[PDB]
């Protein structure tokens, strides 16, 4: 019956033209950016720990403020007073009630100030070390209350906006990498039966030299969550090519084996057994001709000249006596 | 059992690149010769009838010789005697014994004897009338004892050493008629169901004028036995034209319907029933593949990444579970 569970081979339905290729390719390495304040101090808040994913902009650590804070208040009263003193001159000189030389001390003088007052506001930003992009902390390098310099590591930030993936295509494949449209599929090792698509980055193209095609593609599907599917540089994966070689074609043409293809004792019509939920189900099909009904090329087992059955092959046993008909 | 017969509907084996054409002809008209007596007697022997088959030199009428005997043997005698006078006058000149006038008078007299002699010699040969090449009497044209004249006709011989078969073939089956070892078999619509082979006599070949190809053909058959197979001109025929265009093909395959082909359940092999008697016999063929197992191109009824059944398809009911096997 249905329930009688029959062992099958099966294929899958593929488009004529589409050419499908799979490769091997390898997460690419990414450079760990060491992180360092620009000034020196001690750390009081180091708030991410090592594995932790960050965004541009989040906080890092923080070193304690007080002396920088000072020197910004003295160097911001200090530029004040320095600002008000040349709009001063500026008036007085303007009316000539002052000379060039006092103007001109309180211009430098004004400088000085406002060049001081500027460090003072880097170093008073500077106290919060951000993170400069999209990342994960891969390394924790200080401690909480630890005393640092400027440039000393404090921690390694991988770079995560983009997974890089490399792999080489064989030379003589290059016209599937120039079709138009082709497409990439990827398929990690540690994550098999999950399909990500993937986007072109670049590929290095002389041909010539005839030692493959190094390839880079870029993983561009917005079910890659890496809070999930965690991937790692070294991580292997398959790469599927998808290249329509003839686009222009019209009437688009599947491939099945013929083996697949069975007739109907009471009609003229071709089917196949279609496999979903591992049931199968009869479905026509139609066998493309060009002229008329289809024919098979037989390269053994036949002379010229000998008759065949065409129809009612299935209602027939060895020796069985026949009326040909019209 | 074997003993029910069953209705089929049947193809013949064809060579991929052996193109096959039919055309109607015609038995070509063929000139009836008057045959006459080169001399004028009353006929003593008629030994023919109509639709009498004679070869060549075969007696078809006779005159009384009487007369003509008489005037050969007077003819005869007279250049016996003037051949042995000069041969005579020939030895008495030599030696000067004679005139030249009356040597010359005796050579004038010997060539005025032989051309009497020549003359009654062909009479005598012309009493008897032979047919001039194998033929059928179509007409006697005259009565044993009658008496007739010179030229009269006697009968009317139809020329039978060849049948002529005269048909147009279309401009665009040029090329067919030019293939290399082009054959043409002829079937009589008087003598349905035997073949007979034929030979190219000729055809007009200007192409250019768009009004068909006139082929002449010949039979060339030793089954053509004109007592048994009675063919007029006038009467029709088929010309099968057989060509091969692609003779280098290495390894020839043959052309069958798909529909022909099947399977077996215990194997992958492909099948075909082969009719001889009116009786069915499973016969394996090989179906042509460039690179591994024979394809179907579809034109309808399937979509890209559908699975089918390639292996166990005889086994299956609608709706019947399966299990992928390798």
């Amino acid at each position: 019956d249905t329930a009688l569970v029959r062992p099958v081979k099966t294929a899958t339905v593929s488009s004529q033209s589409v050419i499908l290729k799979d490769f091997s390719g390898m997460v690419e390495a990414v450079e760990y950016v060491k992180l360092a304040f620009r000034v020196s101090g001690q750390i009081i808040n180091l708030p991410v720990v090592e594995g932790q994913r960050v965004k541009k902009g989040q906080l890092i650590a923080a070193i304690d403020p007080r002396d920088i804070s000072l020197q910004y208040a003295a160097d911001k009263a200090a530029y004040e007073t320095a600002a008000a003193q040349v709009e001063r001159n500026k008036r007085l000189l303007g009316r000539q009630a002052i000379s060039l030389q006092e103007y001109e001390i309180s211009v430098a003088n004004y400088q000085k100030a406002k060049s001081a007052y500027e460090l003072s506001t880097n170093n008073m930003r500077d106290t919060k070390l951000l993170a400069p992009f999209d990342g994960s902390i891969e390394t924790r390098l200080v401690e909480n209350y630890q005393r640092v310099n400027s440039g000393e590591g404090i921690v390694r930030l991988v770079n995560t906006r983009k997974l890089r993936i490399k792999f080489t295509v064989p030379d003589d494949y290059l016209y599937l990498l120039r079709a138009k449209d082709a497409t990439f599929k990827v398929e990690f090792d540690t994550y098999k039966g999950t399909v990500f698509n993937a986007r072109l980055e670049e590929y290095l193209d002389i041909s010539t030299d005839g030692t493959g095609i190094p390839v880079t593609i870029i993983i561009d599907d917005a079910a890659f969550d890496r809070t999930i599917y965690d991937v790692k540089p070294g991580f292997t994966c398959n790469i599927r090519l998808a290249s329509d070689i003839a686009p222009f074609i019209e009437e688009k043409l599947m491939n099945v084996p013929l083996s697949a293809v069975f007739g109907d004792s009471e009609n003229k019509n071709t089917y196949v057994w279609i496999v979903k939920d591992n049931k199968v189900n009869r479905r026509e099909v139609t066998v493309y001709s060009p002229t008329g009904e289809a024919n098979l090329l037989i390269s053994k087992g036949l002379k010229p000249g000998e008759t065949v059955v065409t129809a009612g092959v299935y209602q027939l046993v060895e020796g069985q006596r026949i009326k040909e008909v019209k």
